[PDB]
């Protein structure tokens, strides 16, 4: 099929900043409009890198955009939760080094708990020493974790790549090597979990707005138009390693 992971080191996106304006009063609608428009930055990044993601050519198009609009709420808390664990330890939400949550941040956001949630996923990534290697496979895999409940236009070509990816994720993790690998598809499996209720937010944010002075960039509101009927009528399939 396929040193893959060696390409994934080398395509990870560089640092986008928030375009944060700390002068302006920091309000739940002024945060939730710099997180929306931090998130479109990112998300022209993750279609930049899955372009270049070996195998994923092989998708047809609009497969590749279904797995790209299943799977962008879970690939950016990922990438938060590391970039998080890297440049603070866990102790902060390191959205961009121009914005990173502390409690006031987390409570002015109207979104404490949620937060609070994203803290929980950093804090594992300290617990189990999370390596870089690790984290680029699993973001490959958080790609490959959201499919249509009747499946892919390409489902053989789509599980081909998912299980080889899986194949580098359990050569990656080895004296024994077993345990390590249920850790970090425990982990990837309790993501499904967190990005429900961060989804269940956006949607909520999205379908009023105006009302809530609440902003989104013109990326998102192609992905969330598109995403939120599908999502809402139980059309997406969160596939796990574990059973719940
Ligand atoms: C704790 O929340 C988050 O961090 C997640 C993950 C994430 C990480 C990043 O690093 C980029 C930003 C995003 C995508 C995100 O902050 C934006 C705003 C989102 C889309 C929010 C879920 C709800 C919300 C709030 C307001 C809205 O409309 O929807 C996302």
């Amino acid at each position: 099929y396929f040193s893959p992971v060696m390409v994934l080191e080398n395509i990870e996106p560089e640092i986008v900043y928030a375009g944060y304006d700390s002068s302006k009063p920091d309000t739940a609608e002024n945060l939730l409009s710099t997180l929306n428009r931090l998130a479109g930055k990112q998300m022209i990044q993750v279609v930049k890198w899955a372009k270049v993601l070996p195998g994923f050519k092989n998708l047809p198009l609009e497969d590749q955009i279904t797995l790209i609009q299943y799977s962008w709420m879970s690939l950016s808390s990922f990438a938060l939760s590391w970039r998080s664990y890297k440049h603070t330890n866990s102790q902060f939400l390191y959205f961009a080094p121009d914005l990173v949550f502390n409690e006031e941040k987390m409570h002015q956001s109207a979104m404490y708990e949620l937060c609070q949630g994203m803290h929980q996923i950093s804090l594992q990534f300290v617990r189990l020493q999370l390596t870089f290697e690790e984290y680029t496979i699993m973001k490959v895999l958080l790609l490959l974790s959201t499919i249509p409940k009747d499946g892919l236009k390409s489902q053989a070509a789509f599980e081909e790549m998912r299980t080889n990816y899986i194949k580098e994720l359990r050569k990656m993790v080895t004296g024994q090597s077993w345990q390590r690998f249920y850790q970090l598809t425990k982990l990837l499996d309790s993501m499904h979990d967190l990005v429900s209720d961060l989804l269940e937010f956006c949607f909520y944010t999205f379908r009023e707005s105006h009302a809530l002075k609440v902003e989104f960039p013109a990326m998102l509101v192609e992905i969330i138009s598109d995403q939120l009927p599908k999502v809402e009528s139980g059309n997406a399939k969160p596939l796990y390693f574990h059973r719940k």
